[PDB]
DNA sequence: ATTGTGACGCT
DNA sequence: AGCGTCAC
């Protein structure tokens, strides 16, 4: 009834940089532009990893977790760009300073959560009001959104339905109220538009938007319109959206938690949900859950857009596959130093850019055969940076996996090195 | 041999 | 604290 809250009382974006790896290679090497290639990680193990691809070359199938000898069976002109090694491992630098300068474009703005390297959530509602109240009442004209999609629209040539729908949903718009959500979203595009136009002038980068009440239904809109589109998830298109919507498709349901609601309740679309009571959902998934999944099939989230551009924590990874596994002391310690040394270049940046001191050094590591993706994870004191001292202690907390007797078994698939508890400096 | 990240929850 | 989940 009147009573009963909508979960519309914000305006929330999700911007997400379209294959932002190879986008970065794209303006380094403009013979790369405009065609089929993808980023790969290594490149003796079949051609190497592919982590990004590009639209052209997604319509040939290639994708992400693919090998590129397969790649290039699909695409046989696939173009690839190499992530850099440094001290034997891959090393995503570049793509770290690329995302800074998004990031600094995007916060000039609107408060942004970075939710990682190529996306981040953008609280819209104080622009808004700011840019409602300076209108001072006149209409919005399509030529203001030149690249937003209207999810549901029209109803009753892609770029020719586009502008249907947007024409149908501006027709519609009651201008008058200041209050109105249907409003509040469509200023809110308006000014994601000009967020983007200013991202792709200030750094040759292109990007995708969704534009909604809260977080998930942003990076849900986000999703429906790529590359280089924006699309409004209004309220009032969440039940025909929902309607046939696959649970996983919502972020945090991709999982065993959504695998579980599916199996437990015999559902297969997020709408389905609206039929269970909260005390229903609740049973079967926890009170957090089901509180959460509750609303949140009928539109309603209410996860903040957290005031956070930097990442809370800086670390340093690395498999050892197959026969590479790590099997003698000596090769511990040597790649405890490689990781060690990468982590205090970036540690230092850091400090010197952002005011601030990591704290806490975790070490973990898998052994080989272990079902698991992390065997161990343990802490020490992060004093000073210095990877050979990292390192050393690192050593020093793993050590007593070793069961031989300058041999180490079993042989280690992963070693990871992150530094995290920061604090002002 | 579907990597290298990074955020958050549970107990 | 250490382990697990989730999304790229
Ligand atoms: N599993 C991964 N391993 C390594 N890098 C990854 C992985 N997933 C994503 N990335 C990196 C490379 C991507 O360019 C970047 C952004 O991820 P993501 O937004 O899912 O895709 P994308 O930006 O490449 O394409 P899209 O246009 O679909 O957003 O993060
Ligand atoms: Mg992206
Ligand atoms: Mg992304």
């Amino acid at each position: 009834g009147p009573h009963m809250a909508t979960g519309q009382d914000r305006v929330v974006a999700l911007v997400d940089m379209d294959c932002f790896f190879v986008q970065v290679e794209q303006r380094q090497n403009p013979h790369l532009r405009n065609k089929p290639c993808a980023v790969v990680q290594y490149k003796s193990w079949k051609g190497g990893g592919i982590i990004a691809v590009s639209y052209e070359a997604r319509a040939f199938g290639v994708t992400r977790s693919m090998w590129a000898d397969d790649a290039k069976k699909l695409c046989p002109d696939l173009l690839l760009a190499q992530v850099r090694e440094s001290r034997g491992k891959a090393n995503l630098t570049k793509y770290r300073e690329a995302s800074v300068e998004v990031m600094e474009i995007m916060s000039r703005f609107a408060v942004i959560e970075r939710a990682s390297i190529d996306e981040a959530y953008v609280d819209l509602t104080s622009a808004v009001q700011e840019r409602l109240q300076k209108l001072q009442g006149q209409p919005i004209s399509a030529d203001l959104l030149p690249s937003t999609y209207i999810e549901g629209l029209p109803q009753g040539q892609k770029e020719g339905m586009r502008k249907q729908g947007l024409f149908q949903w501006l027709d519609s718009l009651q201008i008058d109220n200041l209050t109105s959500p249907d409003l509040q979203l469509t200023v809110g595009a308006v000014i994601v538009e000009e967020m983007r136009a200013a991202i792709e002038r200030e750094t040759g980068f292109q990007c995708s938007a969704g534009i909604s009440h809260n977080k998930v239904l942003a990076k849900l809109a986000c999703g429906l319109n790529k590359p280089n589109r924006q699309t409004l998830v209004s309220h009032g298109s969440v039940p025909q959206l929902f309607s046939q919507m696959p649970i996983r498709k919502i972020r945090s349901l991709g999982g065993k938690l959504g695998a579980s609601v599916i199996e437990i309740l015999g559902i297969e679309y997020m709408g389905e949900l609206t039929q269970f009571t909260e005390s229903q959902l609740q049973s079967h998934f926890g009170e957090k859950n089901g509180s959460w999944l509750y609303a949140m099939c009928r539109g309603i989230e209410h996860d903040p857009v957290k005031p956070r551009q930097l990442p809370k924590t800086i670390g340093c990874s690395k498999n050892f596959p197959g026969k590479t596994a790590l099997a003698t002391r000596e090769q511990v310690q040597w790649w405890l130093l490689q990781l060690a040394q990468e982590l205090e270049e970036r540690l230092t940046k850091d400090r010197n850019d952002n005011d601030r001191v990591a704290t806490q050094l975790v070490v973990s590591i898998r052994v080989q055969g272990d079902k698991r993706l992390s065997s161990l994870r343990r802490c020490c004191a992060l004093t000073r940076y210095d990877a050979h001292k990292m390192s050393h202690d690192a050593f020093t907390v793993i050590k007593n996996c070793n069961t031989s007797g300058t041999e180490w078994s079993p042989p280690l698939t992963m070693l990871f090195l992150c530094a995290t508890k920061f604090s002002a400096s």
